[PDB]
């Protein structure tokens, strides 16, 4: 029983799920990557920045449910390359387990080498971060780590190991090791009913679905709530998946940027809001006063301070979304045995007549090519079991507003911090929580750049998957933003290639670096050529195991639809009221 | 006189000396952006991350005296990828600024979209950290940061913007504006009068030029000091240049790693360390006890409580380098008047006896290469007025104890926090510094990756100069650290590449990287084929003004020298103590 | 249900179990006094000073198994002069709400009159200090502050309300709020079961019972897994009370100050250490190699990070300790059903013997008065129920190890923090938590003087309680710590008092400063005026109702027992072998 601080912290991390790492080793935290070969157990994935660890760990927890990332790195900079993932994962409510090397506790205090205050500095970003002080807190530190990780609303924590603090002596018996109680509250009987009784009054009810009810594990729950109830469902971009596209209740998504026009128009027209597992994003409600008129709020979330933060609820419930739709449920086929459940008919109608006429042109012959005509071809060339990952630009708006997707964790996206370069690690990390997941990344040319290094990590190890790449030598979103400043200033990324024609002064040639870093990649400069490319990647995937992007190479300008308010979109690019110009809509094809 | 917040700050910058500026645009900060583009007069670079943007400002910084880096970015994950940034750059005491920009003040504590307080995450790590909350403010934290930056201990400083502040209108009369006057403490008369008078009774002194030194821009007034008590210099890592590796004065490099065998031992026999400029860094002395075993201390530092931190000096002196150096090259000319200053012929001569015969093997033959073959064509190839600018690895290590320096400010090097992927885009802000300097970088193959998409702004913007990678597929200097605990873990990144039999299962092919990033690259097998390919490389910088990468393949280990202590440090590759072996010693070779 | 946020605030008050709250009002938190006035429930005591109004809900909090006292206050210093109290409540586990004042959002980083950032002050010392940003936020934050107080480790919460989020209408149904629930860990059968198997192999073993048994409402079950197990018990100081100190297995109480000769001989003789709910506080062990030496550690805490702490224990189990209990009095059942729990008639008798022969002399005649024979005249005068509350001096080291308690929360202490002033006003608190308790107090001069004022709370709200006061015109401690600096300076308070020479240069006259701020009472010259005193303060209680003070004049130097390790306490007045010169030894007297 007697052991290293390290080694005992390895029994720790098996008997608490993990079985994956990230990381990038260094001499402060060597005696923990001795450990974890001692022990065995655990895959180390070897990243090419640690920020790409970080991301791969954030894919990691986000792509199935009882998942927690880990993610490794060494004293000074590599504690300061994590803390753009610790917001991400703040932000979102989802945790990754960070674990720094550091200098003896002796000289913490003396400039030593490398040695900096990590846990002042990751401190606002994380539920806990703390550097540990004594060999024997080591495991006990992790053991209160995971509790904060899995409680509450959920949360990354940083874990800081003393060089002398790792290598010494502790008695420690695995045996006697129990994780602790995860704590989340729980509705009561009395407040569902009341919610349940508000709800039935409704004339045109919705229920906005947010990244709570995955967090919860509780999507079947939802989308038999809303099925029981006949109401509509209005997925958040973090509830996107929780109820299938394809579902006849599924009214589309709202906000600003990632909305639909259906979706907008059916919330504008709806006279209540029944809010679970959502907080009430700055992007999806615009202005609080007109998202909220003429309307009644219920707000359900795990975390009381997230109701009333944005907007005062009507009612209002602290609970876990699994436990408070477990009662939903409940109580709705309680109200279905009498007779006080209402028939929503006409409610349902009118939103699928909105969904069906409201939409956005995708089918353009234009050479060079439209982004919208990109991901028509992505729907028909997927099947339904695909999982998207992506970050931000205009490449992941009009994905957002354009692609589909039909289980919950099947879009996987930063939506709060969004933070450039995540798409590849966070691709990468996926892959690794699940193998037979059929992942498909989306990205503009400047965030595959970010952390372009890390496909390296794809090929090395050998992690398949594909990733779209739409190119048009800009900041899209940026140039778009500036055009209310009469600009066009710092946004540009092209230039002639002394190596490359074949780009057309496009900059960077995307197929020469993904192919020097170990991959594939294949260019398409024409609508028609995208399908077959598709097919090819699926190809290339199966026999040489590595990634595989495509590049589509974009027309330069291409203004993607948004507002700054719900009745304020504003539609640049040709709208669609047919199935001709959009044949990719759920209600105009069947998905595989 | 009236006037947007942003369009003030204009007036400030210019009247405050900046001229370029680094960075990555975003919404939240477009309205600096405009105030920029319709002020003029600010050279904009955009990098291809933020990371980037910002040791491409410390690079700037680092290259001449006056200059301050500039850094600028959006909300959110923009501002938390630039801590590793600020924390370098306190860590070694030069100054950066930071831009960023941020939600409006009414939503700071609403989860508004890419809203992070940025003001906390940041403050352990700069001098000042700060959110302006007015408009009429923004002049005037701007006004304060310079002051911070020039003063006292110099350190970086972060300015967070609010999108309300930055677009509000104030009342400001830019020829009004003064720039606050930047405070030093300087050495009294009598101080340094005392610190003579204890040099003079030392039988073996030798003076320690530290980067305070280099700060001060006090290189000459530090070599004539020495050249009249002929007392031998000994330069840090941070002082290196200050004064030239061909005087006959300087004894060498002291420490732990990027040290030599005769530094350590003129030190170890001295009894006297001078003090100037300099802290005590951890990897410079090794143990306390046996770096002033014997040996009295003297200590001038610009900064308080830098004196006393790490060792108790026997003098110490609070002082500007410059200020002090004034006053001891006139006590110094004083005592030569008189008959006062004592005859150092011997001391010096075995002190060089020491520079000719503890030497390291550098002229390899091997195929595969050895790294240290590397540095002696380099030192061959390029002039006397070469500017090396390199991070942390086998790959520097090695460069700095075998590579040769004659100014000050030609060794740009991040010594104390050494953050992965540095080198890259502090070279491009060296060179945008000053597009005369000859500009020349040592990497290692995971160092060149970490940030490898940076060289396509080099190749954007014309900015050439030249990368030397040394590539052994490995993390090199961690591969090294392991074999105390016995194992060779997580450390390699060979692997085959599907698309490149050339590079012999290494794995990543940097030419290709390089050439699809805009860039030209050569690949070297053999060490007599160094010298022709960096001829190769200054001709195709000169037709095509970019970057131009010349990747070595080095065999796979290599154990550089190393120790825990002075007296300790061990040689796994061949000694040298003779010319033949070790041809580019400045003793045995005149540079050009 | 339209409300104010302030109104809301004082149902959830209610809900949540408050029906007391100790303050001093100020502008900037009057529309929460209006709110308080308004609802009714709340009986409010005015205090003298925020930092009395503190302690006392310190008082009320740790007088009674679930209070929680509430401090009221403004803006400002208001928050500053409680930052004490909180960390005396943090550093002792136990919570108490502090709500302040604030000046308006909009204003909080203009300079607003009294507006500080108690937020950031507050932060160290506080479970969760948090300034609430919206009015519907403020339900929801008190929402969350009691379940931080109650679950885990208990500590205190500060909630900061600006002005205008106070009077803000929100909506807010107080039917449909439900306090969350209190999480807890507890311990499993299978590591109980271990703990037991390992104390039955002991031939010496003792239990220490900690404050976490008392804050877990275990003192019953402690005493019965005593009782059941023939073991032991020490009690820390806190958690003196939890076994009845006339119970034969209560074997006295350790450490360096508050601490038995016979305690400290029987942990030293002892081969294993039994802790529950316990930390192992630098008083109680000493060197922690000496108090561990030859001897096996068990230790049972709520908190994972307190569990190898200080020591790395031979078990260590995470538990709350009522939990733990009800599982060892189960499984200690089980083994006594069985053959398996050993007869240890021998080591309990022996730690009786030193407990009946290892004492210290309290029965002094002298003139001036010992103030050892005080606390053996108060043991006599007062009943079994009697209930001490003190602080920290000579007064309360000596009083710990001479007084007797019998019954868990009859011990009254602020044992980690110790905060000069703290009696006075914690006393009060205690009295408002419970009309019924016998309150005795014990203070020095110095204590007693620095929150002075606070008695005239007691006089004008009707509290009476009995408070002693020892006076030696000396801070007593400090002048015996001053001696290994062989000094006295700065130590005494006497003077010739120009309006009473009663006190024979003494200085404050404690008599005539009580009776002008409302109170009762007597002086004392000689030793056999102590009883009839105390029998008169009895009476002048239940007449007048109010603090009845009771001051016995000291010698001026006596030095108390005491000692940096466990085997090296030091003995300098008489130490006693037999019962007439320790009378009031629970062996040798019955109590009530
Ligand atoms: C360029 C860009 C444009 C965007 N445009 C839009 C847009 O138009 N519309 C839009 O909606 N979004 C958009 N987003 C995303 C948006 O910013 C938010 O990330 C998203 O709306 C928030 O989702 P949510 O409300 O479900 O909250 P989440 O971040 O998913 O979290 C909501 C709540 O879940 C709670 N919770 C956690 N665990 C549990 C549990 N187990 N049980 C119950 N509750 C729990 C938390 O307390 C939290 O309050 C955009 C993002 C970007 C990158
Ligand atoms: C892998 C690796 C190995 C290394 N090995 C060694 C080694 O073997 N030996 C070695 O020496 N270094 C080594 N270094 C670098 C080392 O860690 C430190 O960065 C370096 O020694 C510190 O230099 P310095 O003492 O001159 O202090 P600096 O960081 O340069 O600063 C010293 C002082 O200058 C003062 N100062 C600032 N401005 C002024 C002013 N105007 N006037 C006067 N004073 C001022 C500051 O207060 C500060 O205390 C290594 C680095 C790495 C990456
Ligand atoms: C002048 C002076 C001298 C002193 N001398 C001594 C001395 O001689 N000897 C001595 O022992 N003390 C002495 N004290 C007090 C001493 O400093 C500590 O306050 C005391 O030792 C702590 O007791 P404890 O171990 O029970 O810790 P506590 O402060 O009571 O807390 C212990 C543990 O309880 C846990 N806990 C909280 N709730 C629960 C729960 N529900 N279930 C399980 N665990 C829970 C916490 O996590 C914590 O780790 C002295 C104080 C002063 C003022
Ligand atoms: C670290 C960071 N810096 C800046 C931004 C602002 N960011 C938003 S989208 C965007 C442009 C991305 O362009 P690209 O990835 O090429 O996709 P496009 O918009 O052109 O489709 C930028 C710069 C960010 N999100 N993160
Ligand atoms: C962000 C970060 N992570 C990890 C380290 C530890 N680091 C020290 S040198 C080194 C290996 C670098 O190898 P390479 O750049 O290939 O050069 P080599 O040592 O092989 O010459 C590593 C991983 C660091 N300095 N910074
Ligand atoms: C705010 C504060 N300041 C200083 C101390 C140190 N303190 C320890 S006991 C003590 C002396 C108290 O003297 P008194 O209350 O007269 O009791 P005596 O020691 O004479 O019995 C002091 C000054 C403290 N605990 N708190
Ligand atoms: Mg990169
Ligand atoms: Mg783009
Ligand atoms: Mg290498
Ligand atoms: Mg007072
Ligand atoms: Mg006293």
């Amino acid at each position: 029983a007697k052991m290293r601080a390290v080694d005992a912290a390895m029994y720790v991390l098996e008997k608490e799920g993990i079985t994956t790492a990230f990381g990038v080793p260094g001499a402060a935290i060597n005696p923990f990557y001795s450990a974890m070969r001692k022990h065995g157990g655990i895959r180390h994935i070897l990243a090419r920045h640690v920020e790409g660890a970080s991301h791969m760990a954030e894919g990691y927890t986000r792509a199935t449910a009882g998942n927690i990332g880990v993610c490794l790195g060494t004293s000074g900079p590599a504690g300061t390359d994590m803390i753009t993932a610790l917001y991400s994962a703040s932000a979102d409510s989802i945790p990754i387990l960070c674990i720094t090397g550091q200098a003896p506790r002796a000289r913490l205090h003396k400039e030593d080498f490398q040695a900096v205050d990590i846990e002042a500095i990751a401190k606002p970003v994380s539920k806990m971060a703390v550097t540990v002080r004594e060999a024997a807190l080591v495991p006990r530190v992790l053991q209160q780590a995971f509790h904060l990780m899995r409680s509450g609303r959920p949360g990354p924590v940083l874990v800081d190991l003393p060089f002398d603090v790792q290598v010494a002596e502790i008695e420690f018996d695995p045996d006697m090791y129990e994780p602790l109680p995860v704590y989340k509250p729980a509705a009561s009987r009395m407040q569902i009913e009341k919610a349940v009784e508000m709800l039935i009054q409704a004339e045109r009810p919705v229920i906005v679905a947010g990244g709570g009810v995955i967090n919860a594990d509780a999507a079947a729950l939802l989308q038999q709530f809303a099925e029981l109830t006949s109401v509509p469902v209005i997925p958040t971009l973090m509830g996107w998946g929780c109820i299938p596209d394809d579902h006849e209740l599924m009214a589309g998504m709202v906000g600003l940027q990632t909305a639909h026009r259906y979706g907008n128009a059916t919330l504008l027209a709806s006279d209540m809001v029944f809010g679970i597992g959502n907080r009430f994003a700055n992007r999806h409600t615009g202005s609080v006063e007109k998202y909220t008129e003429g309307r009644k709020i219920v707000h359900i979330d795990i975390e009381p301070t997230q109701i009333g933060r944005v907007l005062c609820p009507d009612l209002g419930i602290v609970s876990d979304a699994k436990a408070a739709l477990t009662l939903l449920v409940e109580v709705a086929q309680e109200m279905q045995k009498a007779g006080r459940l209402p028939c929503r008919k006409e409610w349902v109608a009118d939103c699928q007549q909105r969904k069906r006429t409201l939409l956005r042109k995708t089918h353009f012959d234009n050479v060079p090519v439209k982004p919208q005509r990109v991901y028509e071809e992505m729907n028909k060339a997927f099947g339904r079991d695909v999982c998207y990952v992506t970050t931000i630009g205009l490449s992941q708006i009009a994905a957002a507003q354009m692609l589909h997707v039909f289980k919950d964790r099947h879009w996987i996206n930063c939506g709060q911090a969004g933070p450039l370069g995540w798409t590849i690690p966070a691709a990468l990390g996926v892959c690794a929580a699940d193998p037979k997941r059929n992942v498909v990344a989306i990205s503009g040319d400047f965030d595959f750049q970010f952390l372009i290094e890390e496909l390296a990590v794809g090929a090395q190890f050998n992690i398949p998957y594909i990733h779209v790449l739409v190119n048009n030598a800009y900041l899209g979103l940026i140039r778009q933003s500036q055009r209310a400043f009469d600009m066009d200033y710092c946004v540009q990324l092209a230039f002639e290639n002394i190596n490359s024609s074949e780009v057309n002064g496009y900059g960077v040639d995307h197929v020469k670096v993904a192919e020097g870093l170990g991959c594939k990649a294949i260019r398409v400069f024409k609508p028609e050529d995208i399908a077959p490319a598709f097919e090819q990647a699926k190809a290339l995937m199966a026999q040489y195991r590595v990634p595989v992007v495509v590049e589509v190479i974009l027309e330069r300008v291409t203004n993607i639809s948004m507002g700054s308010e719900l009745d304020n979109v504003m539609e640049f690019e040709d709208i669609a009221d047919n199935a001709a110009d959009a044949p990719t809509e759920t209600c105009f094809m069947h998905y595989e």
